[PDB]
């Protein structure tokens, strides 16, 4: 009984960044969240115009660029909005609720500021989830859980992902999906992003791991493909884009029948 | 067959920056890591000038500071040199290798250039320690790993917990000890550094639990005992480290007999 991203999208469940994300999915038929792994302010924001059009989501790591400012992400959203994209910043916050709310909200970055998702380890519990609500929730944010690593050596397997999907289930008021290698829910309103995937078999010098995006889509059952060197390391960014998209989406076409 | 701090810094595996540690810890008598979460520079640098005598180490969330700059951490340097503590980024690194060490070096922080020890978590496998230790063993730095978490509902428990104190003996040239809550490794060689403390029985709204220094270095075994609330909400910040201090080490030097 699976549902296409469209349908998805109006599930009564849904929470309102994940209905908005799922409709611009269908819409634009892609399912590539770019990973913007890139140190220069000028460089991101010509890959977000250029590549806008192929993607449903940008994601950084605004704790890598070396020229960031807020009117940077100001920049970024205007790209955002006009092709259509949601921005997740990559923070993979992994502390006590009291700092992560803060980390979120305040510093130099200001992420919830302009960061439609971020994402979370569950490692050191519910609390994790607790603190970056507070400040997310007033700002209509939305937030992933990483159930699943991509990398050689991730403990988040076993009752560590169970335990995800359990947290995950339990604050549906603000935790919209998933970073995991599959689905690891059975419940729709979830969604499932993928990192570790390249067209070729391979992995990095540093424990990455990849996988296809029919292997990822398709096989293991997730629904948007994360591809950083994929596509950045290529000469031509946006062909590379494109064929990621075309791959992934096909891959989605084909499973849902 | 236990060693004082000053015999520890001697241990022939000692890491160089744990050594350091370990002999200002025995010349001050003093094994209270001060956590400074606070969001002006200001008050970072009066607290790390006035409570400097009463501290082996000083810790960071750079990216809560409101008004970071470079040069407020070459500030805060003066001030470690000039009262020997060490500065330790709690910046729980949890991404794949080849992000962390962009993460470490790079970005608007640079927290390599300035931090004498960072911690990371152990979920993403070992190549988080082997990114990270690209840009910190050029550097003469030290890493801590996240073996233990002080919060309800921590997941870093059991075998978590125990790959954690492998990953650390296997890469040992850099990882110079734990967060914890207990001992956990064996080898003396390694430093554990526990949070959650507070004189007084309690917690938080946001999952943090509180245990004090006598049952944290006492009863537990672990080495120093980071401390931020107890302190900082404190109206006598120096009176409030000068008892946590003296907790610390009186349960140290019972446990040494
Ligand atoms: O399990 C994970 C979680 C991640 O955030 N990531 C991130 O997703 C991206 C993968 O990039 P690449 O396609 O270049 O390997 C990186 O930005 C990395 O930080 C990952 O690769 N695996
Ligand atoms: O397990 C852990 C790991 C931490 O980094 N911390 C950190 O240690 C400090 C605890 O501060 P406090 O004493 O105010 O509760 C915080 O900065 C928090 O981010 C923790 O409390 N438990």
């Amino acid at each position: 009984m699976e549902l296409s991203f469209g349908a998805r999208a109006e599930l009564p469940r849904i929470h309102p960044v994940a209905s908005k994300l799922l409709r611009l999915m269908q819409k634009k038929e892609t399912n590539l969240c770019l990973s913007a792994d890139v140190s220069l302010a000028r460089e991101l924001l010509q890959l977000a115009d250029a590549l806008g059009p192929s993607i449903c989501m940008l994601k950084t790591h605004v704790d890598i660029l070396n020229d960031f400012t807020l009117d940077v992400m100001k920049e970024l959203i205007t790209l955002a909005k006009c092709h259509e994209f949601l921005i997740f910043e990559d923070r993979a916050f992994a502390d006590i609720g009291n700092t992560v709310k803060k980390q979120y909200e305040g510093g130099i970055f200001k992420i919830a500021s302009w960061a439609d998702l971020v994402n979370a380890h569950v490692v050191p519990g519910s609390g994790v989830v607790k603190g970056l609500q507070e400040v997310g929730l007033p700002l209509h944010r939305g937030c992933l859980l990483i159930a699943e690593m991509s990398s050689t050596g991730s403990l988040a397997t076993g009752d560590y992902t169970r335990a995800a999907v359990r947290m995950a289930e339990e604050h549906s008021e603000f935790v919209v999906g998933f970073i995991s290698g599959s689905r690891v829910s059975m419940k729709p309103e979830f969604l499932h992003l993928t990192p570790g995937v390249q067209l070729e078999a391979g992995g990095d010098n540093l424990g990455q791991q990849y996988n296809s995006p029919q292997e990822v889509i398709g096989k293991r059952g997730s629904d948007i493909i994360i591809v950083g060197r994929g596509i950045i390391s290529a000469a031509d960014r946006l062909e590379a884009a494109e064929m990621y998209r075309k791959a992934a989406w096909e891959a989605y076409l084909s499973r849902l029948g």
